[PDB]
């Protein structure tokens, strides 16, 4: 199971870790990807997870988009987890650097409630431009299932914990 996490609430836990390395160690049922609507996994969490799959995630994703079209901001889809997890839940948080509505962050986190346990990043953090402290608050106030959050940056992790 998951190891070395700090308990934040009844159902939310946090660790200073690269989500990709955590997925390789744990091989969880569900790993969350910080996706965009096109499932173009270029950088951040998505680029890192895709690289770890040897680009198989991107090939699968391109076929999904060719069939279904883009996701919605706030939406998700379940695809394979490849070598990292049984499933990858690709969740689109709003990208504030693209002008997307930050109120869609709660909708994005609601997708987590469809899964009993998830390994996940903070949505809309990092290159998506939102305040990670706000993202953690929305996570705790929205997700009811068991969420193991991996935060790569140690200073941000320490700030998240000490201001919680
Ligand atoms: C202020 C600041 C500075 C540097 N990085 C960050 C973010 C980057 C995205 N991120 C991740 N957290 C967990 N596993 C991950 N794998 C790849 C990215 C990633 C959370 C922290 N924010």
């Amino acid at each position: 199971s998951f190891s070395g996490y700090l308990k934040l609430t009844d159902n939310v836990y946090i660790k200073n870790a690269d989500i990709v390395e955590e997925a390789k160690k744990v091989k969880p049922t569900v790993v969350v990807n910080a996706a965009n609507v096109y499932l173009k996994h270029g950088g951040g969490v998505a680029g890192a997870l895709n690289k770890a799959t040897n680009n198989a995630m991107q090939v699968e994703s391109d076929d999904y988009i060719a069939t279904n079209g883009p996701l919605k901001v706030g939406g998700s889809c379940v695809l394979s987890g490849h070598n990292l997890a049984k499933h990858c839940l690709h969740v689109v948080g709003p990208n504030v650097n693209k002008g997307e509505d930050i109120q869609l962050l709660k909708s994005a986190y609601e997708n987590f409630n469809q899964h009993e346990v998830l390994l996940a990043p903070l949505l809309s953090a990092g290159i998506f431009g939102a305040d990670p402290i706000h993202s953690l608050r929305v996570c705790v106030d929205t997700v009811r299932t068991n969420v193991y959050l991996a935060v790569f940056d140690k200073n941000l992790y320490d700030k998240l914990v000490s201001s919680f």
